[PDB]
């Protein structure tokens, strides 16, 4: 495998990681994964990292009652660029009632951007990605690896 | 160069603030002229921009990144829960516990200079060359900061 294979495959095994222990533990999260569509403006709102990805820093940012923990974390590749982001929020009636902000900031972001947003829902631990306006919701952990792997 | 090292100070001395207040353990080393490679390899690697905010996150108790040093480095966070030498020496107030002597240590054997937030009293101390200097003011931390 080439290096910048590896790398991607060792970022998407932090993710998932990440991921699997916020959804366990109920805690809310909003990761969105810049591709070709250039992020700058939202990456702009929040507070500088530039941080190599970890499991462990994915995990620590999204705490309940922390600083960084509202609003959206944006990764570039292997780095998270900014957490506390703003996303704008989408209006789609396709978006479930029940669901908060961080599922329509996710929207939101992939009606204007080739992003993939992956959300954890506070409420039931649930797993969605948003990706080119649609929300698709309650994830397997499978599902989430293949289609970041896919991406 | 000194727009950028006040605005680091600055933010290292708003998040020990915060964790002396909420009684939060913290160890915060910061590199010098020797180099500590060896140490930062031991952590999670970051090579983080310095702010409060992550400053805070990386040490919320119970968390992933909260056990060990951050180790700062040409201005950035550098890694988190990295290893720390634990000094043995015997002037060391009986009360401190394994952070306390894993600064000390550092400082023994680097010239860096490391903070420390006490998870019993919220108390603010720094480790360099041995010493431990302790129920710092942040007046006290901040002169330490500009004089190192
Ligand atoms: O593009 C990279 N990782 C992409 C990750 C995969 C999952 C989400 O984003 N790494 C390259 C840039 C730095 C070295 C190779
Ligand atoms: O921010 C600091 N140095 C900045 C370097 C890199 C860019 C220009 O010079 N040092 C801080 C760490 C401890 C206190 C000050
Ligand atoms: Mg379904």
């Amino acid at each position: 495998p080439t290096p910048v294979e590896e790398a991607q495959q060792k970022t998407i095994e932090a993710i998932t990681k990440a991921i699997n222990y916020m959804a366990k533990r109920r805690i809310g999260a909003l990761l969105t994964i810049e591709r070709d569509t250039g992020m700058g403006d939202y990456i702009e709102t929040g507070i500088p990292l530039n941080a190599k990805v970890s499991s462990e820093l994915l995990i620590n940012i999204f705490i309940p009652n922390t600083p960084l923990h509202d609003g959206a974390v944006i990764m570039k590749n292997n780095e998270i660029a900014a957490a506390a982001c703003y996303l704008p929020l989408s209006e789609s009636p396709f978006i479930s009632k029940e669901l908060g902000t961080r599922h329509r900031a996710a929207v939101g972001i992939s009606e204007v951007t080739d992003s993939l947003t992956i959300i954890v829902s506070e409420e039931t631990g649930g797993v969605s990605v948003a990706k080119n306006g649609d929300l698709h919701r309650e994830l397997t952990e499978e599902a989430l690896k293949e289609m970041l792997e896919a991406e």
